[PDB]
């Protein structure tokens, strides 16, 4: 089974509330992306696996524990995906970025993946993918894809919403990766769109259209 | 009934107070680690607020959303090293009300205070990067106290065996929340292994 | 008319130009940096902004307060090291849309997502450096093409040879750059330049 | 020779002061504004900056690149408003020195009350950026001033968002010597020593107390 964790904590909720206001202004749209993006990233940044290692301090000699392994990828899909990747440098800005461009064909729904340059060695790294939404998951299981075939075994998936239809499908593609979402909605409308949803997070985030 | 202690073991908090032990450290990246630290703790201490289900009109209709219930935070810093963290808390919580308080170690009194209103209706984070004897925290705690607030969570980098005992005794009603409880004290109250002196190393003062 | 060009010599930005050129500089470092030079740059290239008079409610009664007149300005950040100077055009301009372009090569852009009404908007076209001057010119052209009438372009760094090119091809932009170099090398990279600053900015290899 | 006094007129300053001016403002944009305001009167600031040239290592061999002469800077915020604008001027001069000085104003004889200073080491080879949100009777920066002189520091650069002609005169004729930068010269003052049309309580605004 995919390990699947909803993070409920109250600010990842209250803000993932004023999200979800219709009249809300792309600038705000945009800070809560990120705001919630950050929190996200502590939850998926828990189970890290840390070394004892001594170090010149203040008053001589101390332990400290530092990260294991080689630095992490952020991996964001173009272009929703930037609009939450500010929130995740936040906690490793030295976090090696992965850009990966996806547009959906609103007409099949399927991925249409135009861009990717995957960082050196992601065999030996942890990916941490992001994007808003998780509706069909067409365009995580394509990213998934190019992970997994440029040789990355460990990947977390970093999500604002995602339909139960998107979690599954996700799951029987790729069971190995883990989902951390900020909510689990009701399900996908006749337009493939997220319910209640955040609507066309990509053009409210980018302020297109 | 016992003083309520977190001290938070999550790998980035850990990672990053570790850097900030380093001699060498510069008051650029020590300040910057001091709010990153702060903002951690602060979500930590927020983990447990009350909130309660409102309807919005959202982007397909009427939505049931949550909202977290009471008045706003207040951030309580001291002078001056309590500045320091003010960023990294204010960076979850922006709308917290910022009641700034300077004690004077004679038993310590108060030079400044500015408190929020209705503090008797609100939460207190108050931040300071170090724990060592509590004289300082415990004093602006007697402070908010007599100002009618009975909800309090105190913030810190690094904390001693004896600022925590002392914290305990005086007001065990408050939460602990610290990146790390270190062994104990030197001849002068600093804390070791510590940070040394954190308010000159955060705004870059010998 | 000769292509209008403006070299910010603010000793804050030569200063951070300078700390970039290092060659041991951090992934970290160079893309802060990345960002706040492209911010100054943003505040040089928005001084000529119309604003209007507007009446507003003050503390102590009605004041006569100053708004940016006409329609949102667009950042067209050109994929991939373009949106590594974004977050610091929308630092001063946080309102402003985000128009994402692919270039490949008439110009064959293989991504394009342009903001509506781009005839009623000036345009921000930002990359970290313009060394023929091939990807901003193709970039240019598709947004005129769109209709837009009012485009700055905005980079680190800028070869003689790209800066001759843009000016040929569009001579109405109005250019805004760190530094002004020397010229290419025999691969295209700028001299003394910055290096891949794609790479830099990522951390790819 | 006369104060250098500098109105940025930069429309984005305009702009987002006149938000500033909004009534209803919320602490948390008033507070975001005062940082960015302050990170723009930092730019115009530091734009006579003294360089110097240095070879460095550059990617494709060695390059002269440009340098801020002499020592680390020291910015000084006046408490507590003051810290409002501190976020915008450490984003361009992140190295730069804090010098923590409080004061709050004896609103019943509009006379500075200092009650914290915690100047840098060597003011006296340092060149200090002094932020505070707004100049009205001109007694607090004033009193600022003394502190830093009288530490042993020559240059100085005020950094205020509003200013009223009163509290230009008054720092003019106490120290003529040092060069205001703000975003705005309003009328004047009020019977209450306030700056209208001003920005009201900008400390508690920004903090959201009283
Ligand atoms: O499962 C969601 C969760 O991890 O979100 C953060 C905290 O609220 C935790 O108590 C909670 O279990
Ligand atoms: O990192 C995960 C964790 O340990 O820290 C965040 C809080 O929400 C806790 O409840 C949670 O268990
Ligand atoms: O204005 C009242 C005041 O001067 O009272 C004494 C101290 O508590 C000060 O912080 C406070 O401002
Ligand atoms: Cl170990
Ligand atoms: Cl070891
Ligand atoms: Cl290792
Ligand atoms: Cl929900
Ligand atoms: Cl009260
Ligand atoms: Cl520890
Ligand atoms: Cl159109
Ligand atoms: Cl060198």
């Amino acid at each position: 089974a995919m390990k699947i964790v909803e993070v409920k904590h109250p600010l990842v909720k209250h803000k993932l509330g004023l999200m979800r206001e219709h009249d809300i202004s792309t600038k705000r749209f945009r800070e809560l992306a990120s705001e919630v993006g950050s929190l996200l990233t502590y939850e998926a940044t828990a189970d890290l696996e840390t070394e004892k290692v001594t170090i010149e301090g203040w008053n001589g000699p101390v332990e400290v524990e530092q990260i294991k392994g080689k630095k992490i990828t952020v991996v964001p899909i173009l272009r929703a995906g930037l609009g939450m990747m500010e929130g995740v440098l936040e906690h490793v800005p030295s976090a090696r970025i992965s850009v990966v461009g996806i547009y959906r064909n609103e007409e099949t729904l399927e991925p249409v993946p135009y861009f990717q340059k995957l960082v050196s060695n992601i065999d030996e790294r942890m990916a941490l993918v992001v994007d808003p939404m998780l509706a069909t998951g067409g365009s995580m299981i394509a990213t998934i894809d190019l992970l997994k075939n440029a040789g990355c075994t460990s990947i977390k998936v970093l999500v604002l919403v995602a339909a139960p239809e998107g979690i599954a499908a996700l799951e029987k593609a790729h069971p190995d990766v883990e989902l951390y979402t900020a909510s689990v909605d009701k399900g996908l409308n006749e337009h493939g769109y997220i319910i209640p949803g955040l609507g066309d997070a990509g053009d409210k985030i980018f302020g297109t259209k």
